[PDB]
């Protein structure tokens, strides 16, 4: 059957709420994620500035920075 | 005069669902990125707490960015 001009703008206003619920939810994960990732950039530099002492440690550390989403140690 | 048609509303709700669907790929796209970068956050944690008796302060150094709001 053929909606009605009051059931595409319910249907409208449905979507339109849900899109304002996504951006807060999409911001929200955006600052939590640069969060993340300022911490493993902080990390990774206090690895570097302490890299003279060949610390075995560190290395793990390190190679935990560096695995990729495939799961493999790649520096960089 | 006033009042959208039928046809006007029908094609908001298309775009709004187009957006829609597109914040909905952003979404879940972020959603990986932030587990993968807390992932390595709580792998990192663990290689920290194995190596406590130590009093190393770098260890320590670390810990703190772990642990800042």
């Amino acid at each position: 059957e053929e909606l009605t001009a009051e059931e595409w703008k319910r249907r409208y206003e449905k979507e339109k709420e849900k899109n304002a619920r996504l951006k807060g939810k999409v911001e929200d994960l955006e600052k939590e994620r640069d969060f993340y990732f300022g911490k493993l950039r902080n990390i990774e530099l206090i690895c570097q500035e302490n890299e003279g002492e060949n610390d075995p440690v560190l290395q793990r550390i390190v190679d935990i920075l560096y695995a990729t989403d495939e799961g493999f140690v790649i520096p960089d």
